[PDB]
RNA sequence: AUUAAGACAUUCGUGAGUGAUUUAUUUCCAUGAAGUGGCGU
């Protein structure tokens, strides 16, 4: 996680997942001036093909004929999302009201496999939701 | 504020109903209430 400015983060008991799932945090400050995507893409060196793109996290396109059209196999599977929508001030006691839309994303470990060259043209297309990638997802390696 | 929060695998339920420790088996087999006279020559 990156913070910004003063921002503070103990370590303490947390809620994950539904049924009141509990964790322990350990909050460890790494080394400064450093990148937590450069670090996540040295963990997934390791997995390196140079003819294909390993899916890392959930990957999203809005439209898969194009990035089909920019591959010749997408040895792919498909997981499922739906966010707790919820506003700054909510009810927050009640019914939540989830994303109305399901979507579908590329599972992690799926490999597409593009074409000659146009690997740059595959990586832009998945790069063009920014929004998904600070939040963790659409990394590829 | 995170496909989330709340939710006892619980309620009712006799290990109970029928059942003869009974059937078959001679306290029986063998066995002498018997033996001997004595003295007075």
């Amino acid at each position: 996680i990156t913070l910004s400015g003063e921002s503070e983060l103990s370590s303490d008991i947390i809620q994950l997942g539904g049924q009141r799932s509990v964790f322990r945090m350990e909050v460890e400050s790494i080394e400064e001036n450093s990148d937590i995507q450069e670090k996540y893409q040295t963990a997934a060196q390791f997995l390196t093909q140079s003819d294909r793109l390993l899916i890392l996290s959930p990957t999203y396109v809005d439209n898969l004929k194009e990035l089909s059209a920019l591959c010749n196999f997408m040895w792919s599977d498909s997981i499922v999302f739906r966010n707790i929508q919820t506003t700054n001030a909510s009810n927050f006691y009640g019914k939540p009201i989830k994303s109305s839309s399901k979507y579908h994303f590329l599972k992690p470990g799926s490999v597409l496999y593009f074409k000659q060259g146009k690997r740059k043209e595959v990586e832009k297309l998945l790069m063009d939701y920014t929004y998904l990638r600070l939040s963790g997802y659409n990394i590829y390696i």
